[PDB]
């Protein structure tokens, strides 16, 4: 019953690129996400029906999608707030949630 997410080899692909993202999350359900190391990280995630991507920054006051909000204190205590808060504030097409981790 606990998310998934807890676990964060579900979402955390490690060292990997766009295309492999793009692989990995291809005819998977808006919401599907991972996170993604090499530019330090990235989010890829499906939102309606297309496989999108953004950055995840990690500053001197944690990790984020965006200022003033790069405040997280982990990529897992990032996810988590995702999963419940949806990402549109940032972005006008990334109107979704970290709902379901690429390997759950």
């Amino acid at each position: 019953e606990d998310l998934p997410h807890h676990d964060e080899k579900t979402w955390n692909v490690g060292s990997s690129n766009r295309n492999k993202a793009e692989n990995l999350l291809r005819g998977k359900r808006d919401g599907t996400f991972l996170v993604r190391e090499s530019g330090c990280y990235a989010c890829s995630v499906v939102v309606d029906g297309e496989v999108k991507h953004c950055v995840i920054n990690k500053t001197a006051t944690g990790y984020g999608f965006a200022e003033p909000y790069n405040l997280y204190s982990s990529l897992k205590e990032l996810v988590l707030h995702y999963q419940h808060t949806s990402l549109v504030q940032h972005n006008d097409s990334l109107n979704v949630t970290l709902a379901y981790p690429v390997y759950a």
